[PDB]
């Protein structure tokens, strides 16, 4: 269910062995859960291929999630802890009609506070920000546009005071250590490839 | 579905408003639950220090019950305000989702929700919305059935019941509509009213659910 949300996330380039190790799912419940998911909508190419019956459904899941996030943070003045405790339950309880009215209320926002796009009117999920940090080979200065909706990742970011839409400058790209050294405001931070994968930046 | 102990408490409070003595039958018919589950629930409520039995008023709410039903009605009506005055819900979608919402959401969530609604003082049905940590005291306590004199009236409050709202919207009877009490039969206990281009006779069982303000 909410764990099929991340077969699309590892399909984002972030088989069975990839499932169990990424979303800490039970190894027998990784291959034997598929027998239910293959039935009634959603092989060659990669490990698995979801149908349009599936692609459209997860778009509504992210829609619920990010819309609620926008409401909590921007209107209710929530913080990361309260959000991580409240939002996951809210999206599990509220109806489609509820978030549809809410979408209208929020003046139809484009992005999640993390920087993720918000699909509308049954449109498939199309992320505007796709360029991650680890892919950057040239130097220069960028803006942190999008991060993933993970909790501990935001913990890491708010620890180093690295917010969304922050102006930064990439100084060193260690090609052997796969380390990206950035400078923002008054601080300097080195970022491993495993973290740079989760940071979406935009050239300036 | 899954009526919770909180819902029973709200009902007890409501009946205490509309009735002299609170019997178990009225509690069962209102909650749409069989009598055994009603009496068994009352056992769990009277045990946890909410309700005290009294063969004069039927049941009474202790300080803990009043202090809780205040915060409970606060959460319920604030959500109603938001669902309707903002999202634009109709009085049927509310019946489907509002009760589930007030069961799930946090208290801090409601505290913030009260803020973004510019601190409302009234449920769209006329109910009083208490502030944070504040006790519940209604503005409208006068029900139609207790009226003895004739004259003009303003329908100020009802409770959020589907059937009742259906009854009111059918006869084109909204909150804050004006009307005049024409006939008051003391035997049949009927209350005949006239509003605009309509006349409606209201039996005592319906009149007890209509909170009115004189003139
Ligand atoms: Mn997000
Ligand atoms: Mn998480
Ligand atoms: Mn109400
Ligand atoms: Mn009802």
């Amino acid at each position: 269910e909410d764990y099929l949300k991340c077969i699309y996330e590892i399909g984002e380039q972030e088989t069975n062995k990839m499932v169990a190790e990424k979303m800490h799912v039970s190894a027998p419940a990784v291959s034997e859960m598929i027998k239910k998911m293959i039935s009634q909508g959603w092989d060659k190419a990669k490990g698995y291929l979801l149908k349009d019956k599936g692609y459209a459904l997860v778009a509504n899941l992210y829609r619920k999630h990010r819309l609620i996030e926008v409401f909590l943070i921007h209107q209710l003045g929530y913080n990361t802890q309260e959000v991580h405790q409240e939002a996951e339950v809210l999206e599990h309880t509220v109806s489609d009609t509820f978030i549809d009215r809410l979408d209208k209320i929020l003046d139809f926002p484009d992005f999640c506070p993390h920087g993720g796009t918000i699909p509308r009117y049954g449109q498939p999920l199309v992320e505007m920000n796709t360029t991650t940090l680890n892919t950057i080979t040239e130097l220069g200065r960028f803006r942190l546009s999008r991060i993933h909706d993970h909790f501990d990742l935001i913990q890491y970011l708010e620890t180093h005071h690295l917010n969304i839409n922050t102006e930064l400058t990439l100084t060193q790209i260690d090609t052997f250590a796969k380390t990206y050294t950035i400078c923002y405001g008054d601080k300097e931070l080195v970022i491993p490839e495993n973290i740079a994968k989760q940071l979406y930046v935009t050239a300036l």
